[PDB]
DNA sequence: TATCCTAACCAAAAGATGATTTGATTGAAGGGCTTAAAATAGGTGTGACAGTAACCGCTCGCTTCGGCAG
């Protein structure tokens, strides 16, 4: 069963399309928070603290955000991003949401001997402590990729909703005991 | 006496004994990484493609140019 330890969420990744063309320049000229440095790159970055998050706009229409610990929290700020926009003087709309990616962690509390791991999984566990100092595993069900530690703490990510992360957290859990 | 020993002590070499100063070490932090994922947005150089390109031991057959012929 559990062991009293939950999966925190770290990051949210949503987009969603803001419906119209934009002009870059016009938004660095006018908006209170921008980026345009085409000479590296020709696009604008948002950033707000409620929710915490970072999105980045582009001429095209289209808007990618991510910061947040919670979706939902990510789409009120990719709400408040429309808005800021949409009084910027573009006719921008909150069309199309889809939330992309999410990062999450947890513990176990007791210390992990990797060399057993990888030779009882190899078949889908890479371990090569030369370079990266922990473990590689990629999940099947559902698509999630897992980095595992000595110390016991785990990160997810791939999923797209907490379920997974959970459920996949679960499905770990007996392995990593034993 | 002329000179010395070497107990107990004075002047100097050396031989040693602990406190202090300087050469040397490092503990922790500035720092600046890692793959792991997911994503739109992009610029061009370049590196395949493909083509011509260039450079790099014994015994017979066949032939000629004079010495008499015509």
């Amino acid at each position: 069963g559990p062991s009293g330890i939950v999966p925190q969420l770290q990051n949210i990744v949503s987009t969603v399309n803001l419906g119209c063309k934009l002009d870059l320049k016009t938004i660095a000229l006018r908006a209170r928070n921008a980026e345009y440095n085409p000479k590296r790159f020709a696009a604008v970055i948002m950033r707000i603290r409620e929710p915490r998050t970072t999105a980045l706009i582009f001429s095209s229409g289209k808007m990618v955000c991510t910061g947040a610990k919670s979706e939902e929290q990510s789409r009120l700020a990719a709400r408040k991003y429309a808005r800021v926009v949409q009084k910027l003087g573009f006719p921008a709309k909150f069309l199309d949401f889809k939330i992309q990616n999410m990062v999450g962690s947890c513990d176990v509390k007791f210390p992990i001997r990797l060399e057993g791991l990888v030779l009882t999984h190899q078949q889908f566990s890479s371990y090569e402590p030369e370079l990266f100092p922990g473990l590689i595993y990629r999940m099947i069900k559902p698509r999630i990729v897992l980095l595992i530690f000595v110390s016991g703490k785990v990160v997810l990510t791939g999923a797209k909703v907490r379920a997974e992360i959970y459920e996949a957290f679960e499905n770990i859990y007996p392995i990593l005991k034993g």
